[PDB]
């Protein structure tokens, strides 16, 4: 594919792929390209970044041009906003400018609003409401794990250790540079860090929870080792020579629409192996970066809740007439429920929102809880299920809004509201009736 912009890709009915090399140098010369063309043709565009991180990013890149800034919460007709604010909007019905042009970064983005805005935003385009571009080193589609960059990469698979080594594995502990290393999992990433130390290196560690205090202490380059989860794919950038992936992951799976867990190891989409590999082969300057990798990339992912929930998010995002909300088209493959199953009406939808929104419970649960007549304020399901026992120590008490000490037990089980500390006790507080 191509990374060159020319502005006859705004006309409506257009849907261009900009295939850029990672880079600050195209991405940050290019944006600001397509929005002076934007402003010069005065069209209402929407940009939309995937997390915080790239939001300032392009902010920094479009300083001194009449950008709008939006979150969940005159003269510019340019609005920049996360994927995940866009669907949010079409969610609850709140009023959206009339877009001629959505310009997506990072639109390979496999999160739940991101998949449902691709959805949102291909449909109108092909019924000729609007141009789009979907800026991204890995399109959806696509199924190479080794793409094109901007320093040639020496990719080299591996014996790659998920424990920690005594012996052997020479090659990892000789290297002169900066190594990037992708694990599944925390636990499997402090096995392999103390090893490390154990060879006097100097290891970071990144994941969901240690991101945003400790990206900034590798900005300095005084490392060895990043020692990172699939959290560092997305918006993170490094001065490293080499990368070794495990090519592994964890991720929720549906079993069974009744129970969501979080399974791994398994092995990563070729996305995902590319966007590992794409932290290094950066700068034309540097020229031995390397991509030392364990197993095997799998492209069959039904199973994933992320696939399920996108679907039910873009079901219940409605267009006048009987038009119906399709998925980006390379991605069709994933979605095998009728077009409309997941739709909600009136008090269930509502429901719906809230649970999300002021719930903070993933969209498979809101869904779920909504789907079977349940309110937002009657946290009864919490309680009236079985062998659904959340458990601290040996079964989790909780002291209802009206009376009781009723033991934890919801009508549906996702993992992801009692696989850490932080989820049990948002969770529990949901029990409670206490937000």
């Amino acid at each position: 594919g191509s990374d060159a912009y020319n502005e006859e890709m705004l006309r409506k009915r257009k849907l261009t792929v900009l295939e850029l090399h990672p880079g600050a140098g195209k991405t940050r010369k290019v944006l600001p390209q397509i929005i002076k063309d934007c402003i010069q043709k005065r069209l209402r565009t929407a940009v939309l970044a995937p997390t915080r991180v790239v939001a300032c990013e392009i902010a920094e890149a479009l300083k001194g041009l009449p950008i709008r800034y939006l979150t969940p919460a005159g003269n510019e007709i340019v609005d920049v906003m996360c994927h995940a604010t866009l669907t949010q909007k079409l969610l609850t019905p709140t009023r959206v400018p009339n877009y001629q042009v959505y310009i997506m970064d990072e639109a390979h983005f496999i999160d739940p609003a991101s998949i449902a805005a691709r959805g949102y935003i291909s449909t109108r385009v092909e019924l000729g409401e609007a141009a789009a571009i979907f800026m991204t080193a890995t399109p959806p589609g696509t199924n190479d794990p080794f793409p094109d960059s901007n320093s040639p990469i020496l990719d080299v698979e591996a014996q790659v250790p998920d424990k920690a080594w005594s012996t052997g594995y020479e090659w990892i502990t000789n290297f002169t540079g900066r190594t990037v290393w992708f694990v599944p999992s925390v636990k499997s990433g402090n096995e392999i860090a103390i090893c490390l130390q154990k060879a006097g290196k100097r290891v970071i560690q990144l994941n969901r929870k240690s991101f945003d205090t400790e990206y900034p202490k590798t900005k300095n380059n005084e490392w060895d080792f990043v020692v990172t989860t699939d959290i560092s794919e997305m918006g993170a950038n490094f001065g490293a020579h080499r990368v070794i992936d495990s090519r592994k992951c964890v991720k929720p799976v549906i079993l069974e629409d009744d129970r969501v867990i979080l399974n791994g190891p398994m092995a990563i989409t070729s996305a995902s192996a590319a966007q590992r590999r794409g932290r290094i082969g950066r700068n034309p300057s540097q020229i031995g970066d390397e991509y030392h990798y364990g197993g095997a990339t799998n492209e069959d992912d039904h199973d994933l809740a992320n696939w399920t929930e996108a679907k039910i998010l873009l079901d219940n995002i409605y267009l006048p007439n009987g038009l119906v909300a399709q998925m980006y088209q390379p991605e069709r493959d994933k979605v095998f429920t009728m077009d409309g199953e997941f739709r909600l009406r009136g008090e269930e939808r509502k429901n719906f929102v809230e649970l999300m929104r002021n719930g903070d419970l993933p969209v498979w649960l809101a869904y779920k809880v909504a789907s079977n007549g349940y309110s937002y304020q009657d946290r009864s399901w919490c309680f009236t299920g079985q062998t659904n026992n959340t458990i601290l120590e040996d079964e989790v008490e909780v002291f209802t809004k009206t009376g009781d000490r009723k033991i934890l037990r919801p009508k549906w089980m996702d993992a992801r509201v009692c696989c850490d500390y932080q989820a049990l006790k948002s969770f529990k507080e949901f029990a409670a009736g206490k937000r």
